[PDB]
C-alpha cells in the first residue's frame, strides 16, 4: 500500500536498524528494492530496548552491568507506550505482534510533592487529590458564579448549566460545598451488610491549593498520553524482531559499525568494521537513521550547511532503573494494578508493571527521569542509583518499597552507546536546520524520529521511514 | 483464611450457584462442612453470563436465542468490569483466574447528545469534549480570580497557586483564555517533515455549557469505575467455572429447580426439580441465594414479615446486545480501542472489546442500558432489539456501524431465567434490608441485593462470606 512495486534493480543501504531504519528497509523489500541495513549493535531497535534475564550493557562509563530478571519478566528502558493514533499499532497489526493495555492512568498510584503545606512529602491517591482539587475548584466556580461574578460573559440559562455541572463534577452539596466524597475512597471498604466502610476525609481548601497535589493532572489529557493506551505483550522490542524476521538476518549486519559515508559516483558507499574487518558496501542511495549528534562523527563529504545542520538536534537526558520484586506488594497491600506514581523528586515517577496481575514477583520502574532529574543518576554508578531510587521511593510507597529486591538494571541514555541521547531538542523550536535536513543529498536521504513532529515517538521514526521511501521511489520511478 | 476447621460433622445446602453461593460453598467446604449447591440453570455464575458460540437462552417471552459468535469471541452479558479495592481480584489470584485490564475510559470513544445547540445529535470525541470544557472551565475561574471575586476566600499566594494550575489544567494562552488545544486531537494526525498535522479548532463557550457534552464526566471518578479497572480473559464466567472446579461437580446439581424451602425439626428440607425428577435434601443450614422476588414463589415457612421484606427489594430492568463485525472497524478508522460512547440514546452506551486487539473481527457492545431506557428494548424481539441498536449506533459512528454485520445476541435481566431482575433496588440500610440479615432460624440469606455493593460481585462474595461466619459461629457455639 505504501509504494507499488519497482522496476528492474534499486539498491538502499540503511545506516542504522532502530525503528526508522527497519521499517525503511522493510517497505523498501515489499517494493522489490535489494536492501542492507548497518546496525552497529547486536540487537534490533535502537532506542526501543527491553531488558531481560541475559541483558548485558557497557555503558560509556565502562560499567557493565547484566541483567538477571526472572523469565517472562522485563521492562522497557526506552519506548514504552503507544497512543491509538499513532502508526506503530498498524505496524504492530502488519506484523501480527500482539497489543495488551497500558496502564497510563490510575486512580490508587500516589502523587507526592513538597510544598509549604502539611501535604509536603505526603503521598496521597490521585482519586483523592482529584475529589479534593476539582471539589474546591468546583466549589469556587460556582461561589463566582452565584456571586455574579461571570454575569457578563454566561446567560441565566448558562450559569444554571454550568452549576449542575459543578454540582456533579466537583460531588458538591446541595448548598454548594465541597463535604468530601466517596470519590476520595475509603479507609475501610464497603461490604456487606452494615459494613458500610469508611470515607477518607477531605484536606482543606487552602491547603489542597498550596500543596499543588494536581500539577500533573495534566498529564491525562495530553494527545499522545491519554489513555486508552498499548504496548506490545512481552515487551516493545518484539515489534523490531518482528521487523527483523521480516527483512531477513541476511539483509542485516549487525555488530556492524558505520565509519564513512559518502556519496559517490555509482550511489553511497559506507564503510563499517564488521567482525574485526574493514568493509565496504555501495547502494544506489542511502537512509542514514544513525542519531544526527554522531553523524558528524563519520567520515563524509557533507556539505557544510548540512554538518552545521545537524548538530542543531542537541541531545538531551533521560533514563530508567527497574527493580524486580519477589513480592507484588503494590497489588496485594495498595491495591495498585498498574499505572504510576508521580513525584517533583529526582525518580520524578514510579512505574508499576502491565502484565502478570496477581503473580507472584514483578518488575516495577522504580525512575523514569529526565532532563535536570536525570543528570541527577547519569554520573551515578549502578549501584548508587538503585540507592537513590529506593531511598526516595521509599519516601512514597513506606518501608515496603525496601524489601522484597531481587535484581535490578538500568539505563541512561546520554551515557549509551550508539545512542548518547534519549532525542533531540531542535534549537530555536519547524526550525531552518530540521526543514535543511529533509532534502536529499544527492543519494543521502536522512531519517529518523527527529525528522518528525512526533520527536520520541516510534510514530516519529515510522513515518520518517515511509516518507524517505516514498521519496527515493518517485525518484526511481522518475 | 475466612474460618477455622469445623469440629464434627456439619452439612450446609446452598441454593443458587451464583457468585454468593459458590463463595458460600467454597468456603464452607474448605473449613471442612459437608456442602451441597443446588443451581437452576446449566452454568455456574448466575448474572455472570458470558456469552460464546453455542450460547442458547429463551427467555420469559418464549423467545430463543442462539449465540454465533467466533471461537474466542464473546461479551459479558451480566457483570463486566472489577475495580482495584473489590475482593473479587483476591478471588481471582485464589482461583488462578487471569485478569487483564478493562477499558473504561477512552480519549477516542464519541459523547453524542441531543440539545438546543447546532451539537445536538453530533459526535464528539471525549478528548475534544474534555478539553474544551475543561478549557473554559479554567479561564471562567481564572477570569473571576483575577478580577477579585475570590479575596475573601483565598490570599494572593492562594491566587497564584490557582491560577497556575487552572492555565496548566485548561492549556490556556499566555493571556488567560482557552483558545484551543492539541489535547482535542488532530483532523489530520502530525507525521514527519512538514506535515505538522492540523488541529481540531474549539467549539465556543456557550455551544459547550448549552449542549452539556460534559455531563458523563464525572463518570471517570465513581469509586467503583475509575481506571485502573479489571477484567477476566476470556470472559467473567471464568471465575465461577474456577469455583465450580474447586468445588467440584459431585457437590453441584445442575439444572436444579428449587420449589420449596422449609425449617424442620432435623434441620432445612429443600425440594427441586432436576432432569423432570423431584429431588428433596436435608442440611443442617441452608443459605439461600435467589433473588428475593423469587423467594415468596417457593413453598415455605418463613414468617409473614419476612415475606414482606423480601417484596421490599424491587428488580430493577438492565439489558446488553452484542454484535460481532467482520471488520474492525473502530480500531482502523475510528481509532478506538476499548472504551465506550455515551448517548443519551437509548442504547445508552457501545462499548468496544478490550481482546483480540487489532484482529479481523470482534463483537461490539451494541447497548448496555438500564432502568427507563432498558425498558424500551425489552418488550422487544431480538430482530427488534437488533434493528433498533443498529439504527442509534449509525447515528453515533456512521454508516459503517451497519455493514459487516456477522451475527448478534442480547439478554434483558428482567425477562430472563432466574434472574427476572439486573439487581435489586431497595424501597425507600432499610428496615427490611437489615431485617433479611437475620437468619430465619436456621435459614440465612445472602446476596450482593444485602451488601453496600449492590450489582457489584463484591457485594455478592463479602455477603457470602458473612453467612459463612456467622454459621460457623454459631456450630462453634
Ligand atoms: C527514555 C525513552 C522513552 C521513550 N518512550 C517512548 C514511548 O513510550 N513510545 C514511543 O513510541 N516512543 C518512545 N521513545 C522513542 C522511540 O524509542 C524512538 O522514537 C525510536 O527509537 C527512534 O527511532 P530511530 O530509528 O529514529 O532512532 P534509534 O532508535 O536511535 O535508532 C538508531 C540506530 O542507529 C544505530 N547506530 C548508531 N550509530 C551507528 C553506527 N555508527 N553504525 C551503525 N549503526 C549505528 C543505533 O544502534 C540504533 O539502532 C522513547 C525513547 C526513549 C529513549
Ligand atoms: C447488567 C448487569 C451488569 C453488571 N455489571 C457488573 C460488573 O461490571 N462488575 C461486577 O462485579 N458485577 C456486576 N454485575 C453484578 C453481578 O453480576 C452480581 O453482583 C452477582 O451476580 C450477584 O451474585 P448473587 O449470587 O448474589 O446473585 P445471582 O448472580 O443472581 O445468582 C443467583 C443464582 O440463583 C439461581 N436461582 C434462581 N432461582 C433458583 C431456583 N429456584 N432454584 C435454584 N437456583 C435458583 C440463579 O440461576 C443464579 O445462578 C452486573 C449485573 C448485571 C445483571
Ligand atoms: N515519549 C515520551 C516523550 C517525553 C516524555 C515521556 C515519554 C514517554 O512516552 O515515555
Ligand atoms: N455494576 C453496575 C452497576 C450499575 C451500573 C453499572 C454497572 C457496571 O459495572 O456495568
Amino acid at each position: 500500500d505504501l509504494i507499488g512495486k519497482v522496476k528492474g534493480s534499486h539498491s538502499v543501504v540503511v545506516l542504522g536498524g532502530g525503528p526508522a531504519g527497519l521499517c525503511s528497509a522493510f517497505e523498501l523489500q515489499k517494493a522489490g528494492y535489494k536492501v542492507t541495513v548497518l546496525e552497529a549493535r547486536t540487537r534490533p531497535g535502537g532506542r526501543v530496548w527491553t531488558a531481560r534475564g541475559g541483558s548485558e550493557e557497557t555503558d560509556l562509563s565502562g560499567e557493565t552491568q547484566k541483567c538477571t530478571f526472572s523469565e517472562g519478566h522485563f521492562y522497557n528502558v526506552g519506548a514504552t507506550r503507544i497512543p491509538q493514533s499513532h502508526i506503530t499499532l498498524d505496524y504492530c497489526r502488519e506484523l501480527g505482534v500482539e497489543i495488551q493495555g497500558f496502564g497510563n492512568q490510575n486512580a490508587n498510584t500516589f502523587v507526592n510533592y513538597q510544598s509549604d503545606t502539611s501535604l509536603s512529602g505526603q503521598s496521597v491517591t490521585y482519586r483523592a487529590a482529584k475529589a479534593d482539587t476539582f471539589g474546591y475548584m468546583s466549589e469556587l466556580l460556582k461561589k463566582a458564579t452565584d456571586q455574579g461574578a461571570l454575569d457578563q460573559v454566561l446567560s441565566r440559562e448558562d450559569k444554571d448549566a454550568l452549576s449542575e455541572f459543578l454540582s456533579d463534577f466537583g460531588d458538591l452539596s446541595d448548598d454548594g460545598r465541597y463535604l468530601g466524597s466517596s470519590r476520595r475512597g475509603y479507609d475501610s471498604e464497603p461490604g456487606a451488610g452494615l459494613n458500610f466502610g469508611t470515607e477518607k476525609k477531605p484536606f482543606a481548601m487552602q491547603e489542597v491549593i498550596r500543596s499543588g497535589i494536581g500539577r500533573n493532572f495534566s498529564f491525562d489529557f495530553g494527545y499522545d498520553q491519554a489513555m486508552m493506551m498499548f504496548t506490545p505483550v512481552g515487551g516493545m522490542d518484539r515489534i523490531y524482531y518482528a521487523f527483523q524476521d521480516r527483512i531477513g538476518t541476511d539483509n542485516i549486519v549487525f555488530g556492524a559499525e558505520v565509519t564513512s559515508m559518502k556519496n559517490v559516483s555509482e550511489g553511497v558507499t559506507v564503510e563499517y568494521t564488521a567482525g574485526g574487518s574493514k568493509k565496504s558496501i555501495t547502494a544506489d542511495y542511502a537512509i542514514c537513521t544513525i542519531p544526527p549528534h554522531l553523524v558528524g562523527r563519520l567520515q563524509n563529504n557533507l556539505p557544510g550547511d548540512v554538518l552545521t545542520a545537524l548538530k542543531a538536534a542537541k541531545p538531551s537526558s533521560s533514563g530508567k532503573l527497574g527493580i524486580e520484586y519477589s513480592r507484588r506488594w503494590w497489588e496485594t497491600e495498595d491495591r495498585i494494578y498498574g499505572g504510576a506514581s508521580n513525584t517533583d523528586k529526582d525518580i520524578s515517577q514510579i512505574m508499576f508493571p502491565y502484565d502478570h496481575y496477581n503473580s507472584d514477583r514483578g518488575v516495577v520502574v522504580a525512575y523514569y527521569s529526565s532532563g535536570k532529574r536525570q543528570e541527577a543518576f547519569e554520573s551515578l554508578t549502578h549501584r548508587q542509583r538503585l540507592a537513590k531510587a529506593i531511598a526516595e521511593g521509599s519516601e512514597i510507597h513506606g518501608e515496603k518499597y525496601t524489601r522484597d529486591i531481587s535484581s535490578s538494571f538500568s539505563g541512561s541514555w546520554r551515557r549509551t552507546k550508539y545512542s548518547e541521547s534519549a532525542w533531540a531538542n531542535w534549537a530555536g523550536s519547524a526550525t531552518p536546520e530540521y526543514e535543511k535536513l529533509l532534502e536529499p543529498v544527492d543519494k543521502i536521504y536522512f531519517a529518523g524520529d527527529h525528522l518528525s513532529n512526533a520527536i520520541a515517538w516510534q510514530h516519529g521514526a515510522l513515518t520518517s521511514a515511509r516518507d524517505v521511501v516514498t521519496h527515493i521511489h518517485e525518484r526511481v520511478a522518475q
